[PDB]
């Protein structure tokens, strides 16, 4: 249904227009990049988190208790479902980048590594958007999926229609919004990204959003594909256009991903990435 590449991170230099090709030319829909981060780094970082020895990352952990099991616990305020003012977002964002830099210990640094991937696939500058008064957006959040939890079906271009995105809209292109994530830890089973042939309908509170995509999606039958990247593999895809979810986690070992999103600037002069 959907066309996904599977390449090694050593090869990224050879796909200088991958991001153009996914968003603009629509010539394929996504991409697994193996070994963007070493497995060592991924274990170190996961152990920093589970031991609570994490640069204080735990203090910006949203347990999302009131959602039950169709959502991740998330470290960092994700831009989604935030008030339009963004005071908490921007505060959380400064903390995240600190704790994250600390956990990666430059071996390699998260932001440096990811930016060089996005650079290699665009030939463009890559930046974390800055806010209207010079605040920083978070480059990423960390998603924790315990046993029996999943991420409910959703589509990413919807996010840029929420009040939270007002400011960011003023920076970005019309065009689609990619999703990216790297697993830190993968579960024994489940926790797969399932992507659907079904596209964001531009004709058309994250509680009522999830109940109203569940009935929208179950109206259509459409074709699916599933991906289960390993620790340190990046999955990068047109999650803006295509409905997708993450399947229930099976077994004790939980699923931890670090990820966000990715889009062209106003004039396609550069890439922005955030969560
Ligand atoms: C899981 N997850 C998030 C989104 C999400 C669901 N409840 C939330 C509460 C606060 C902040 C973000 C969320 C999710 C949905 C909107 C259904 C999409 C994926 C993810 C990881 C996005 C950042
Ligand atoms: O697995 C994750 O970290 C989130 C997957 C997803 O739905 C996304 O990145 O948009
Ligand atoms: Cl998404
Ligand atoms: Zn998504």
């Amino acid at each position: 249904a959907l066309h996904f590449l599977d390449i090694n991170a050593t090869e990224v230099k050879k796909y200088p227009t991958a991001i153009q090709d996914i968003i603009i030319n629509r010539s394929f829909d996504g991409m697994i990049i193996r070994g963007v981060f070493p497995r060592d780094t991924m274990e170190q970082v996961a152990r920093c988190l589970e031991e609570g020895n994490d640069g204080g990352m735990k203090s910006i952990l949203n347990k999302n208790e009131e959602f039950g099991t169709k959502v991740a616990q998330i470290y960092g305020h994700a831009i989604v479902g935030q008030s339009p003012d963004l005071k908490d977002y921007f505060a959380s964002s400064a903390i995240f980048r600190q704790a994250c830099r600390t956990m990666f210990q430059g071996s390699p640094d998260f932001e440096e590594q990811v930016e060089s991937i996005f650079h290699s696939l665009s030939g463009l500058p890559v930046e974390i958007p800055t806010g209207p008064e010079g605040q920083t957006y978070t480059p990423a959040t960390i998603r924790l999926l315990l046993e029996g939890r999943e991420i409910a079906v959703h589509v990413g271009n919807d996010f840029l229609l929420m009040p939270a995105a007002n400011h960011l809209k003023t920076l970005l292109d019309l065009s689609d919004q990619l999703s990216y994530f790297i697993p830190l830890t993968v579960p024994e089973a489940g926790g797969e990204l399932v992507v659907y042939n079904l596209e964001w309908n531009p004709q058309e509170d994250a509680h009522k959003y999830i109940d109203e995509v569940e009935s929208k999606f179950k109206s259509n039958q459409s074709q699916s594909v599933a991906y289960a990247p390993g620790p340190g593999d990046m999955l990068l895809f047109n999650g803006g256009r295509y409905y997708h979810r993450v399947s229930e986690v099976i077994g004790n070992s939980p699923r931890r991903t670090i990820g966000g999103f990715l889009a062209f600037s106003k004039e396609r002069n550069k890439i922005y990435y955030w969560s």
